[PDB]
């Protein structure tokens, strides 16, 4: 329950053929985290999205992004189940997420300390994010 | 051509009545800035605005917000013309786009060290904002 390989994992940046049974398993750690139904919809409201499935169908890992197509964009959420973590598959959405956006002037997203370096390693550059969180809506806003 | 009052600006969420003659004087100190036309742009793909106009209709500051409307807000740019600063302009345009994004789990935006404290203020706490610049494309893509 251990051995993995991304030579069978497939990418898209779509929604066809992808349920919410399949969208189980993210929100790590999260004390209140969207359903899979809620991430199907956060996923269709993104301006562009790209997710990584094995053969079955199931989703291992996402991203999805936020933009104006003219000037910006912002990266809410990246996120790799653990037991693929380690093989790329993270950079290699956030590459995937960056061709979907073109070549706006700004995009940018916000970190915590520890994850810093996987983003200076895809080439981002540090300032300050300034954030709000409301935690009674981390589930989401409803249909 | 100095003195100043906040108690004839009026605020608004659509381009309706607004010209691109009428947002002329944005992007102080930007290289190569977008223009007017592509400021109307910008403003009309965004999930959400906040525009500051004097009486005859000139737009003199200005806040949008790319948006989800179920998990995530990012707030690209704010601006108020040089000679409309430090009077609550800024803060109430902040306070403003907040209202119409709602009450979002997440709302992000990246800044410099200087102006940390004013978004202190507001009530944002501070993180790591990671970012591309594509300097390029600072006037915008076109349309
Ligand atoms: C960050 C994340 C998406 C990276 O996915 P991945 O597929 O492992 O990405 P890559 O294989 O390209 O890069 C992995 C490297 O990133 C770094 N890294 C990732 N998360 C880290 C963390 N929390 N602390 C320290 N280093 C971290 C490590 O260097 C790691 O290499 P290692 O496995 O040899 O230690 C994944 O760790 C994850 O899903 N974390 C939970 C959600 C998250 O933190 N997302 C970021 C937005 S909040
Ligand atoms: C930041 C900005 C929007 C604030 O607008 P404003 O109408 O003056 O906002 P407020 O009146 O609510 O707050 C002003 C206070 O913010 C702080 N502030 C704003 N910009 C600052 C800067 N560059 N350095 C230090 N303090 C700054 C100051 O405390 C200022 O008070 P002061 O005029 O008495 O010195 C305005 O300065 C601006 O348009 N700057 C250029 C664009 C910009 O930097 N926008 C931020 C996103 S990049
Ligand atoms: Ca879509
Ligand atoms: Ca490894
Ligand atoms: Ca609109
Ligand atoms: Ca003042």
């Amino acid at each position: 329950m251990t051995q993995r390989s991304l030579a069978d994992i497939q990418f898209q940046t779509t929604l066809e053929g992808v349920t919410p049974a399949q969208l189980g398993g993210f929100f790590e750690g999260w004390p209140n985290p969207p359903t899979p139904e809620t991430l199907w919809r956060i996923l269709d409201r993104a301006a562009v999205f790209v997710l990584a499935r094995t053969p079955d169908g199931q989703v291992i890992g996402f991203v999805n992004a936020l933009s104006d197509g003219i000037l910006a964009a912002s990266i809410p959420l990246l996120e790799v189940q653990a037991g693929w973590r380690s093989l790329g598959l993270g950079s290699e959405l956030m590459r995937r997420v960056l061709t979907e956006l073109g070549d706006l002037y700004m995009v940018d997203l916000s970190c915590d300390d520890d994850v810093v370096p996987f983003y200076e390693r895809l080439g981002l550059k540090r300032a300050n994010a300034m954030f709000l969180r409301r935690y009674d809506n981390q589930a989401g806003i409803p249909a």
